[PDB]
C-alpha cells in the first residue's frame, strides 16, 4: 500500500546484507504468472534480479542474470536461459511469463520477445513465498550470497498470476500496465533491510 | 490438413527426443523445389533446420547451420554453404531453392539474396521421405544427434516443387506467400512427438 | 572574480608539478554538494580530474577517472564507481552529485544519468580544502603523481553546495548553468603553477 | 554477340576447370583503359576477377582480389594494391583505370574511389589476348589454379579503350554506362566452359 | 604561382627517391603558423606528411603520422601527438598551428579539434627552410626513409605565418581558404623529383 510510481529502489553498494522484501497475500500456487520490472546495472558478474522462495524450496521462482546478454528464470530448481542483443551498460525492461500447462517460459527485453523455452510442464509453483530483492535466497527468506546480490537500481515491477499477451508486455514497457495481482508497485507492501535508498527514477 | 497461420512450433528445450515429423503427398522423385520458413533460435552450435531423408540415403535434402552467419543445403549427401552478415540472436527468414537442371542452389535470408552455388546437377531428389524438424536424421525417420537438435521456433513453412522467382520469396518474406503444393503451413500434416509445443507467432 | 565564459585550462604535457589552485573561502563541512565540468583529454590511462585533499586527509572529495568508460568518485578515502558508453577520445561533460542524507553519488555524463551508487552516508565532507585541477594531490596540497596527472582542457567548471535536480544537470550541460556558490566558472578565483595555458573552448 | 543486359555469369562451384573467354575485336595494344564490372562472391581467399594474357606474357592485365577490402591490378606482371572498407560478404561494383602515359591506376568501388597507385609508366598493354571470367590463367588461355578461381556471379561488364571520368564512373555504377569499346555487357561475345550457368541478376 | 586548384599531388609508389619540394618567399623566423591540407593514402605504416627542415636542423617542422588515430608535431626536434576517431583508409583534411609565445599546438582533423598540446614555447622555428612532400628529410633537402615515404595523395595545401582562428579552419575545410603567405596551394612554387604525378582531385 505504497504508491512507488516515479521512483525505484537504489541498492547502493555490493554487500550480503541489503535487499527488500516483498510481500504478497498470495496463498494459492501458482500455475501462470508474468513479472515485469524495469533494472538499471552496469555489474558484469552473475546477479538476482527476483528471488521467490517458499517453505522448503529454494529457487522455485528465481529471474537471475548470467553475464551481459544472457538472462535466466529458474522455476523448482530448474531452469532455462535465453540470449539477447543488449547495450551495456543500459537501463533495461524486463518481462518474463511462464505456464505450467506448457512449461513455456517468455522472456521479453525492451518489448522485444526473446526464443520461447520450457521447463517444468505440469508444475505449480508453491505460495506463501519469501521475495526478495537485492539479494539472492538460498533459504526460506535468507543466506544471501554477496556475489549474486543485485547493485543498481529496480523499479516499476509489477506481477501478475496470468500470462501476459504481447501488447499487455507492451503496455506495461511503455509505462502503462494492466492491474496487477500478486505484485504491484503502485500498491507495494515491502521491507527495506540494510542499506537501501528510494529514489526518483530519473533514466526514462 | 491443419491451418497454423500466425502459430510456431516452439522446441523449448535440447534433446535428442523432441521432433516433428512432416507428412507429404511425395511420390514422386523432385527436379525443382523450393522450401521456406522462418525461424528463431539462440544457438551459436550448428544445428540442422529442415531434414529429409530416403530409404538407404542420408541428408538427401538437408538444410543446416554451420555457425551464425553460413548456411548449408545438401542434395543426395553433396553440399554447398553460402555466408550472409547477420545478427545474432534474431529472427530469420530463409529460403532455399534448388533446380536439377543447372544444379544450382538460390538461399535467401530476410529477402536478400545469397551468392548461388551449385551441385548434383542432373540428379533428382528421391521420393517418399520422412522429414523431420528438430532434429536431424541419420536414419529413415530417426537416429537423431542432440548436438545438431534445433531449439527455438520454426513457422511459417511452404515447400513448392517448382523454383520461385524473387517475387514470390519476397512475398513469403511479406507473409503472403504463393499457394504451396508439397508442404503448406496453413495446410499441414504433422506428427508432434517429445516436448514440442504450438504457440503464437510473437516476433514478427 | 575571473570570467572564464567560453575559455578552458590547457594543461598541454605531462608532468609531475603542472597544476591549477582553485580557491574558495570554505568554512563549512559540506553535507551536499554538485560538480560539473567540462574535460578533454586523450590519455588512455588514469588520471585526477578534480582534486580535494584537508589537512591530514587524502582524498576527501576526489574525481579520478579509472580508463576509458569508468569514472570514480571519493569521499573521505572511500569510493564508488560507475560505467558509461562513451567514444574515445571525445569532449565530455560531466557532473557528479553527492548527499550525505543518503550516501548517494549521481554521475552524470552528457546529461545521460550513470548507475546511482553509494557511499559514506551521515558523513560530512571536510572543509579548509585545497582545490587542484591538473594533478593528483597526496597532501594537502601536494605530492603529485605524473601518473595520475591530466593532459588536456578543463573548462565550465561549477561547483554547488546543493544536489542538483535532473532540470539543472541538464541546463549546465546544453543551457545555462545555474550560478554556484563554491566554484563558478564566470567568477573564479585560481593560481596557475607551471606550464598552464588558458586558451578559447573550441570544442563544443 | 549477346545482350546479357539483367543478367550474370554464375561460377557455382570451386573449380580449376570452370570459365568464360570473352573476345574483343580490338586488335591492338592498350596505352588507356577502364573495366567496370559487378561482381558477388562470399569467398574469403584470394581470386581472378579478370584475367588477361597475352602470347608468352603472364599477368599482362589481370584484376586480382588479394583478400576482403584489398584490390590489386597487375600490368605487365608488375603490380599495384589499393584497400577499402567494404562489407562482407556483398555485391560490389568494381571499375579500374590505367593510364600508360602516367603510369595511374583508379581503382572506384561502389562509385568510390581509392587511392590512386602507378606502375608500368610508358608500358603498352600488349595486343590479342585471352581473356579470361572464373579463372587466373598463367599461360595464354590456360594453366588456371583452383586456389585463385573466382567462386559467384559476375555481370555488367564494361570495358573501354580510355580513362573514364568520374561522372561515367558513376554512370556505370548506376546501371547506365556509356557504350564501351573493348567488351560490352550488352553486346558479348563469350564462350562458356566447364560449370558456368546464366541465370538473372537478383541481386541489385 | 602555379593555381593547383582541383589538382593533388600523386605520390603512385614506394621509394626513397619521389619527392616534391616546396619553395617559400619565408625569410624571418617563424613564431606561429598554421599548416592545411588534404591527404588519401591507405598506408598503415608510419609516414612523413610535411617534412621541413633547416640548415643544421632535423625536425625543425615536421608533420608525422605515427600510425592510424594518431598525428604528431614537431617542433625544432621536439614531438606531441594527438589522437582522433577516424576511418581506415579514408580522406583526411589536417589542420595544425603552433604559436610560439604558448608553446600550444592544435591539430584539426576533418574540421574537428584534437586536444591541444604544448612544445617548446619561446622557440622560433628557423627560416630558409627546405620543405618536402613525399618523403622524411634526415639533412638539409635529403637522406631520405623509404620506411616512412608517403605514397597517396595530397592537395589544397596552404600555410599561413599566423595562428588560424576556428572559422578559418573551417573555411579551409569546406573549401574556401583564405589566401596563405607561406605556402599556397593557387599560388605555389614546386618542384617535382621522381616519380610524382599531377591529377584533379576526385575523392571530395
Ligand atoms: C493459465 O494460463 C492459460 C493461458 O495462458 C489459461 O488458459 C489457463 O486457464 C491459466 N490457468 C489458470 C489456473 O488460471
Ligand atoms: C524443373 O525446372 C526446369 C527448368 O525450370 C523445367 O524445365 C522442368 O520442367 C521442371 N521440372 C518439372 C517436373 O516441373
Ligand atoms: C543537504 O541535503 C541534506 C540531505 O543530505 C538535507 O536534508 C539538508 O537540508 C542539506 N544540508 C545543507 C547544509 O544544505
Ligand atoms: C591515352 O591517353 C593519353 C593521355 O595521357 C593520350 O595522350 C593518348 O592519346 C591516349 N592514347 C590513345 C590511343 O587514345
Ligand atoms: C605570434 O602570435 C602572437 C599572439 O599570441 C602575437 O603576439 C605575435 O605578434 C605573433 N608574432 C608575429 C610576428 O606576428
Ligand atoms: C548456485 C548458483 O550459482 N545459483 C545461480 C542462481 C541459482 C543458484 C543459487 O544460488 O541458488
Ligand atoms: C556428420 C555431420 O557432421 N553432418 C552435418 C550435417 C550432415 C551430417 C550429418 O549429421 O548427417
Ligand atoms: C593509490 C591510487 O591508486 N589512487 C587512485 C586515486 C586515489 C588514489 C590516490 O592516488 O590517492
Ligand atoms: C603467383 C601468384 O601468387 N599470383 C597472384 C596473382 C598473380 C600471380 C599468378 O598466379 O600469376
Ligand atoms: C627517427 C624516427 O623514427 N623519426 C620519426 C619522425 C622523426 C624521426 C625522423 O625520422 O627524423
Ligand atoms: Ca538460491
Ligand atoms: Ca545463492
Ligand atoms: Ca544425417
Ligand atoms: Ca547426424
Ligand atoms: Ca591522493
Ligand atoms: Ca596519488
Ligand atoms: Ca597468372
Ligand atoms: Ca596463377
Ligand atoms: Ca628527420
Ligand atoms: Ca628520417
Amino acid at each position: 500500500h505504497t504508491d512507488l510510481s516515479g521512483k525505484v529502489f537504489v541498492f547502493p553498494r555490493e554487500s550480503v546484507t541489503d535487499h527488500v522484501n516483498l510481500i504478497t497475500p498470495l496463498e494459492k500456487p501458482l500455475q501462470n504468472f508474468t513479472l515485469c520490472f524495469r533494472a538499471y546495472s552496469d555489474l558484469s558478474r552473475a546477479y538476482s534480479l527476483f528471488s521467490y522462495n517458499t517453505q522448503g524450496r529454494d529457487n522455485e521462482l528465481l529471474v537471475y542474470k548470467e553475464r551481459v546478454g544472457e538472462y535466466s528464470l529458474y522455476i523448482g530448481r530448474h531452469k532455462v536461459t535465453s540470449k539477447v542483443i543488449e547495450k551495456f551498460p543500459a537501463p533495461v525492461h524486463i518481462c518474463v511469463s511462464w505456464e505450467s500447462s506448457s512449461g513455456i517460459a517468455e522472456f521479453w527485453i525492451n518489448g522485444t520477445p526473446l526464443v520461447k523455452k520450457g521447463l517444468r510442464q505440469g508444475y505449480f509453483v508453491e505460495a506463501q513465498p519469501k521475495i526478495v530483492l537485492g539479494q539472492e535466497q538460498d533459504s526460506y527468506g535468507g543466506k544471501f550470497d554477496r556475489s549474486q546480490s543485485f547493485v543498481g537500481e529496480i523499479g516499476d515491477l509489477y506481477m501478475w498470476d496470468s500470462v501476459l499477451p504481447p501488447e499487455n508486455i507492451l503496455s506495461a514497457y511503455q509505462g502503462t500496465p494492466l492491474p496487477a495481482n500478486i505484485l504491484d508497485w503502485q500498491a507495494l507492501n515491502y521491507e527495506i533491510r540494510g542499506y537501501v535508498i528510494i529514489k526518483p527514477l530519473v533514466w526514462v
